[PDB]
């Protein structure tokens, strides 16, 4: 003990959280020092330098003491040190710790506001304010357990951390260095410790001294303890050393218990001498949890007392080493050493739930679960930890009644995004949602969809998201009588009207696994369905209805991927350990492992046969290998890809075994000889590299596909010919796919939660499978092909049945629709997103299909009765509805037909396509009026007053066609490139504005001049709409920008645009008031004319929509997005 201390070193160490000295301090400078020199043995350059040794043999205490040292703090750390207690920590718990030293390193919001909400984003929120704002910093990780929490710090630090096992970093790359430390100090320094706590010197110290260090193993957390006695029992000496000598404590699990027996001892003697009335306050401790620095609030409302009080009390404890605590700013904490913990759940086991249960009556004897706020010091321990203690005590009614409400849903995602919650749902299910309810799925599901919008700011209004539930959800019941208990208050809530027909409902949704599921499959007779994904367990669930069977803790790193023998006997599973593994299907008993892959493994699969038994394997290490079950050695080691092997499918006549890599090839080795035989290279991608994936063979064994970026492909085992090329999701990547073995069905996820089963031989998509909203890792058919699973990183595996799935339905649109708002009800013509298009009446199911050789755009005549449509090829026509059958076909155009409309009356119907002319088909008689506008290609058009038509194309050329006498009455070079939208003023029509990248320059039809040009968009304008009379004229921002301008010639009134919109803006319309503003891109969102937004609501899964359909009333609302999903929305009662 001394100083070494400048105040400088003082404010360095106590800004980075370094714990202080304890009561008692015995410098051990010969180790101090060693530490130092591997600091100084980093130079500027990161790396990682590891005190690791037997828990309490001094490693956090030696840490602090290291980085107090000016020499060593400036010039070297000269932007400080920042101490993160980090111990055991699971997913969550990791979470909930980088989100606090993410509070603290950015405590100005220097790089913006709100913590992060995920491991993956926390870790790159930390990799720059570290690499500036705080360049040459230290970081401390203490009590570090696993080597994958270093790799999220594995960031360009440099790095010390203390452990207890000296192979947390074998998982990362860097000069790595280490320093032992014995388990227990000398004779002399033990001596020590007890010298200065009793107050002698050695001389005076009795003669059990020298016998106690022995007892206590040389463990200063011991040592100190019983110093701390033999200080505050100056007799007993003698006593104690025999008390220490017979270690009368008796803990359940006797058997080898290490560290235990001395602590365990010096523990229970010391408690046992507290006074008879602070002995229950500690006794409270014990629900106090392993690396968890309790604020002292917490145990105020704990114990009915108040903070000096409170710290006093602890004091006692603090200065027999009973607790710990330090400094979080004026306000103090206490923790616990892990040993200690441990002793006190050994001892107070039996009475554990009723202290858990004692919190949260204390929580509620003071607080409401959703009105803390953000400011008590205990504001953090009750969000992630309040749900605990509940559980913990096993607390149904409690618990449930915490969980099951939006408004604790709102309250904390809203501070820590909904990553723990949606664990919390998970881990205390079977406490939580039992009885006969699926109260919890429907919390459970409510998280899955907007997982990704909660935490996020602005926070997004919790009650609407609530009402795009199932009527039939709580979570619906929540949020709309949260609404009702308001009605009026200027909010109005839109509510999701045919919410029920869209959603592909999956006959089955299970949910196993607390992080990403990345592999999934059927067993043989397709019964059971095994998933393994980055929780790192091996997951066995009934096929009927996701009845667990097996849930077994698989391997030391995230599963790649796992399947069944040919007997289902057997269940295998290769990993990120680089380990390939057997268990008994039916115990879950590991069945013995392989480990001979350098790399993680990828693919394994087994022989289909069931004669012969065995598994093959794919790995990024480049090889494939041969497992014979029947032998503890590898079989073959396939050699021979050019990179990492990511798929692997024995045939169905298990002669031979598919292989799929990154190399860019497809290749078949032999397996009685493990010989490559040949090799397929793809080369249909324009030299560039290609990954091939997913791969199974077609059911005779003659034929295989594959995919490949974005393609299916699908070659001829033989000749080696390429049989056919289906072209999947425009230009994306194919992450997984499995051909069925009827009817050349394929199902691929496409690219991010898109799901869509092909028709291989007819290449064309048959059915489109929402289910998810985060990324598809897998997905596969069950064995007969008559059903196929989804597994996603949502955490879900869902199973769906192929014949309901692939039936034609009005579920999923394309974004090409009509809409007819008659009164009483509303009317959606859509284009289907396979075949035809559909008659889809909202406010009902009444859904009428009409098929047809796939249509592109579609046409309602008012007063229905006909409908028309646009055609791939060119092709018109009209269908008369009060018939559903007789029709007609125009004869005409070229390239696609594009926009496509009837005239103000049934008679006539113009069209344009991807040319210049637009064709006016006075059908019914047989009349054609053509329009060649000799332009580039007619962007669009729209009907106007009296047979007059308004038309731009893409040459900034505007015109004023009539209808009947296809004669260009006026004509504008508004524009020096494309005319992007323009719209009239209705009333009246004095003026007709355009939008066109660059502005939005207004006029009057006639001043062959512009009234006035607004260049005020900086991404460049794409729509607008005139006020119903007003005076106004918002225009559409190419980047979620729209300011409102004012219809005088030329101005710049308000421009209300945050984005702090979600991609574009398509679309605008004015209320009939004047007031409210309208708008659609990313999501609809209204507004408040003059200044401020308003009711920024209705976020629709997907995006990028087009025209947002307003009605009279400005009371309904319809449109589509890119998820084909048709939103009828339509303001609350
Ligand atoms: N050099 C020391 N001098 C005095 N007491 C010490 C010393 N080292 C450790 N201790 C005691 O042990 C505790 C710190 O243990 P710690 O270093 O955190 O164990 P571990 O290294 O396994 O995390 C303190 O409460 C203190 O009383």
């Amino acid at each position: 003990t001394d100083g070494g201390i400048t105040s400088f070193v003082r404010t360095v160490l106590c800004e980075g959280g370094v714990p202080q000295r304890p009561v008692i301090f015995v410098t051990r400078k010969k180790l101090v020092h060693a530490i130092q020199q591997k600091l100084w043995k980093l130079n500027g350059e990161p790396g990682w330098v590891t005190i690791y040794g037997m828990a309490g043999c001094g490693k956090s205490v030696l840490a602090a003491e290291a980085v107090r040292d000016h020499s060593l703090l400036e010039g070297c750390f000269s932007g400080g040190v920042h101490w993160v207690s980090i111990g055991k920590q699971d997913k969550s718990g990791l979470l909930m710790k980088l989100q606090n030293l993410c509070m603290r390193l950015d405590q100005e919001e220097s790089f913006s506001q709100r913590l992060p909400l995920n491991i993956e984003e926390a870790k790159d929120r930390l990799r720059v304010l570290m690499l500036r704002k705080h360049p040459r910093s230290l970081l401390i990780l203490d009590d570090v357990w696993d080597p994958w929490v270093l790799k999220a710090f594995d960031n360009q630090c440099q790095i010390l951390l203390t452990t207890r096992d000296k192979s947390v970093t074998d998982s990362v790359m860097g000069p790595k260095h280490v320093v032992p430390v014995e388990s227990g100090l000398g004779r002399e320094k033990g001596l020590e410790i007890l010298s200065l706590f009793v107050n002698m010197k050695k001389e005076d110290l009795p003669a059990e001294a020298h016998s106690i260090i022995k007892e206590c193993k040389g463990s200063p957390l011991v040592v100190s303890l019983i110093g701390a006695l033999l200080r505050d029992f100056p007799n007993r000496w003698a006593y104690y050393l025999r008390q220490l000598q017979n270690k009368q404590f008796k803990r359940i699990r006797k058997s080898s218990s290490y560290d235990y027996e001395a602590l365990d001892e010096a523990m229970s003697i010391s408690v046992e001498m507290l006074r008879e009335d602070i002995k229950d306050y500690y006794t409270d401790l014990s629900i106090l949890q392993k690396d968890v620095k309790v604020p002292t609030k917490v145990l105020c409302v704990l114990w009915d007392l108040e903070t000096e009080e409170v710290e006093d009390i602890l004091q006692e404890f603090v200065n027999k080493s009973l607790l710990f605590c330090n400094r979080n700013g004026k306000s103090f904490c206490y923790y616990l050493h892990d040993l200690q913990v441990d002793f006190l759940t050994e001892k107070n086991r039996s009475q554990l739930q009723d202290l858990h249960r004692k919190m949260v009556t204390q929580f509620q004897r003071y607080y409401q679960p959703h009105t803390l706020s953000p400011d008590q010091e205990d504001c953090m321990y009750w969000y992630n930890f309040l749900a605990y203690h509940m559980a913990s005590a096993n607390m149904h009614k409690e618990l449930c009644a915490l969980m099951f409400s939006l408004d604790w849903i709102k309250a904390k995602t809203e501070l820590v995004g909904p990553a723990h919650l949606i664990h919390e749902f998970v881990a205390y299910r079977h406490i939580l949602d039992e009885k006969d309810c699926a109260v919890c799925e429907n919390f459970q599901e409510f998280l899955s969809l907007n997982g990704h919008l909660l935490g996020r700011q602005p926070f997004p209004n919790i009650v609407q998201l609530g009402l795009c539930e199932p009527e039939t959800s709580e979570v619906y019941r929540q949020a709309k009588l949260q609404a009702k208990q308001e009605g009026d208050t200027g909010r109005l809530y839109l509510e999701w009207i045919n919410k029920k027909t869209i959603k592909n409902l999956s006959r089955l949704v299970v949910r196993p696994h607390t992080d990403a599921v990345y592999h999934a499959c059927f067993s043989q007779d397709g019964q059971r369905i095994a998933s393994c994904g980055a929780d790192k367990t091996l997951q066995v669930f009934k096929a009927e209805t996701g009845e667990k069977l097996l849930d077994i803790k698989a391997h030391e790193d995230e599963v790649l991927c796992c399947a069944f023998s040919s007997d289902d006997s057997y269940i295998a599973t290769c990993s990120a350990d680089k380990k390939v593994k057997i268990w008994d299907s039916a115990t879950g008993k590991l069945v013995h492992t392989y480990d001979e892959h350098s790399e993680q493994v990828n693919c394994c699969h087994f022989t289909n046969k069931s004669n012969h038994l065995l598994l093959a394997t794919g790995s990024n290490d480049f090889f494939l290998k041969l497992w014979d079950l029947n032998q503890k050695e590898c079989r073959n080691t396939m050699f021979g890809h050019t990179n990492s092997v990511n798929h692997c499918r024995f045939s169905p006549d298990d002669e031979l075994l598919a292989s799929c890599s990154a190399d860019g090839t497809l290749r078949l080795w032999d397996v009685r000889s493990a010989n490559e035989r040949k090799s397929i290279n793809v080369k249909r991608f324009f030299d560039v590299e290609v990954i091939v994936k997913c791969c199974s063979w077609s059911a005779d064994g003659d034929k295989i596909i594959v995919a490949a970026k974005n393609k299916v492909l699908l070659f001829d085992i033989h000749t080696s010919g390429l049989l056919a090329e289906i072209h999947t999701g425009h230009h994306s990547t194919i992450q997984y796919c499995d051909f069925s073995p009827y009817d050349h069905l394929a199902v691929i996820a496409l690219s991010q939660y898109c799901v869509e089963l092909w028709n291989i031989d007819s290449r064309l998509k048959v059915a489109d499978c929402r289910g998810h909203l985060s990324w598809v890792h897998g997905v596969m058919f069950s064995p007969d092909g008559s059903s196929f699973l989804t597994a996603s990183d949502d955490q879900t595996i869902r199973v769906w049945e192929t014949k309901k799935v692939c039936k034609n339905s009005a579920i999923v649109l394309k974004q090409e629709i009509d809409v007819v708002f008659q009164e009483n009800e509303t009317m959606v013509l859509a284009v289907d997103n396979i075949r035809g298009l559909q008659l889809i009446a909202g406010k009902t199911g009444q859904i009428d299909y009409l098929p047809e050789a796939q249509v592109s755009c579609c046409c309602l005549s008012p007063h229905l009765e006909y409908v028309a449509f646009g055609d791939e090829d060119g092709a018109i026509k009209i269908i008369e509805l009060p018939n559903n059958r007789v029709f007609s076909s125009g004869v005409g155009h070229k390239k696609a037909v594009r926009h496509i409309q009837f005239t103000a009356d049934g008679k006539t119907l113009i069209s344009s396509s991807e040319d210049s002319v637009i064709q006016v088909w006075n059908w019914q008689t047989g009349d054609y009026v053509f329009l060649q506008a000799h332009q580039e290609t007619v962007k669009d058009f729209r009907l106007l007053q009296d047979s007059r038509l308004l038309s731009w194309s893409f040459d900034g050329t505007v015109k004023v066609w009539n209808v009947i006498t296809g004669r260009i009455e006026r004509d504008f070079t508004c524009h020096q490139g494309t005319v992007l939208s323009c719209a009239i003023s209705s009333d009246a029509t004095k003026f007709s504005s355009t939008s066109a990248d660059k502005t939005a320059k207004i006029w009057s039809f006639d001043l062959l001049s512009p009234l006035h040009e607004l260049k005020g968009h900086n991404g460049c304008v794409r729509c607008s709409a005139f006020s119903l009379d007003g005076i106004l004229l918002a225009t559409g921002d190419d980047n979620g920008e729209i300011r409102i301008w004012n219809v005088s010639d030329g101005q710049l009134l308000h421009s209300c645009a945050p984005i702090s919109h979600g991609g574009w803006v398509t679309d605008v319309c004015f209320s009939p008031d004047s007031k409210t503003l309208v708008s659609a891109g990313g999501y609809l969102k209204w507004w408040n004319v003059a200044t401020g937004d308003s009711s920024q609501t209705f976020y629709t899964n997907g995006t990028n929509l087009k025209k947002i359909h307003v009605s009279p009333d400005f009371r309904t609302y319809v449109t589509v997005d890119n998820l084909g999903i048709l939103y009828i929305l339509q303001v609350l009662e």
